[PDB]
């Protein structure tokens, strides 16, 4: 129907259920473009990752999964800013129409014995117990949700309890002796653990079989088969290539290229320029999360200066080349 769309009966139904659109429309967005493509748009590389979460996703949406566990679990293990909040991100737009929809946990915050508490609420009795907890409401508010947790070795014991909780049975009960239904989240599980050790080892010139040797002994030491075996996947997410990161570039300039077309100024970068700010904004300490303040000060800073200037004005087509002191521009 020309007139009345999909969109329009959905966002009804939307609005009277409390199931997001593109939850409603999953059976067309997938039509539209396959989900893979879609958390593709935004996440460069980490194919694994992408399969794994997709692959999940469909076993439930088939009827193949237990209808009172979580829609799927997973552990991203590798090295930081490679893309694991990038695809958890992603994921809550593209599922649920919103990155509101990503409730983040860190566990760096959940480390003491009072830590639960805070997570599913005080007890009665206890100062906070009216609040309740910051996990049990956010997915009381949203229970389509992507639920992230970051650094899961990090956790009280306790509060690692309740993790398994969420896995082996769908729902928390809450503080106040409500159910917190968990059947529609996915729940994405971070941790950096080996990381770390293999830089140091690398730096300190140590065999590729030490590394290897203690890498696994770590890992067997906070990773238990009980805990993996009920996950959907465990997936290691890679260092970036070259290509990747360039990629990476490219996309981390784009609100940038539409600020600039509404003064209908374009840029034009040499594969010089392009790769000078790829080298500056990624290493294996940080991955990619420097990338944003050096596209800031190595591009941002001095066009704004030659715009304020008149240097660059409405219309200019600006070439971005790389010189002795850093990025420089010329127009025609
Ligand atoms: N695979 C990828 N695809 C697209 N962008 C990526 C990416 N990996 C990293 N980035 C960029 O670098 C930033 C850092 O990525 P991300 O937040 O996914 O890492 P992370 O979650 O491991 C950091 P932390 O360990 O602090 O949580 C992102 O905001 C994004 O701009
Ligand atoms: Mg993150
Ligand atoms: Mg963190």
């Amino acid at each position: 129907h020309m007139e009345v769309t999909e969109e329009d009966i959905a966002e009804i139904v939307s609005r009277w259920t409390g199931i997001p659109v593109s939850k409603l429309l999953e059976g067309e967005r997938e039509k539209l473009l396959r989900l893979e493509e879609e958390l593709h748009k935004r996440v460069v590389g980490q194919d694994e990752a992408i399969r794994a979460v997709a692959d999940a996703i469909r076993r439930a949406r088939a009827g193949l999964k237990d209808p009172n566990r979580p829609i799927g679990s997973f552990l991203f293990l590798g090295p930081t800013g490679v893309g694991k909040t990038e695809l958890a991100k992603t994921l809550a737009a593209t599922l649920f129409d919103t990155e509101e929809a990503m409730i983040q946990i860190d566990m760096t915050e959940y480390m003491e014995k009072h830590a639960v508490s805070r997570l599913i609420g005080a007890p009665p009795g206890y100062v906070g117990y009216e609040e309740g907890g910051q996990l049990t409401e956010a997915v009381r508010r949203r229970p389509y949700s992507v639920i992230l947790f970051d650094e899961i070795e990090k956790a009280h014991p306790d509060v690692f309890n309740i993790l398994l909780q969420i896995l082996d049975d769908g729902r928390l009960t809450d503080s106040h002796g409500r159910t917190v239904d968990f059947r529609n989240t996915v729940i994405i599980l971070t941790s950096n653990l080996g990381s770390p050790l293999i830089l140091e080892g690398l730096q300190k010139g140590w065999p590729y079989e030490r590394i290897r040797d203690e890498v696994f002994k770590v890992l067997q030491q906070h990773f238990r088969p009980e805990f993996l075996n009920r996950l959907d996947e465990i997936v290691v997410f890679r260092p970036l290539t070259k290509e990747q990161i360039r990629q990476i570039v490219e996309i981390q300039l784009s609100y940038l290229r539409a600020r600039l077309a509404e003064k209908r100024i374009s840029l034009e970068l040499t594969e010089a320029a392009k790769d000078f700010l790829a080298e500056r904004g990624y290493d294996p300490v940080f991955g990619a999360r420097p990338l944003r303040r050096v596209i800031q000060r190595e591009l941002e800073t001095p066009l704004a200066q030659k715009i304020l200037a008149g240097e660059v004005k409405e219309g200019d087509r600006v070439q971005v080349d790389v010189g002795p002191a850093g990025l420089v521009f010329a127009v025609p």
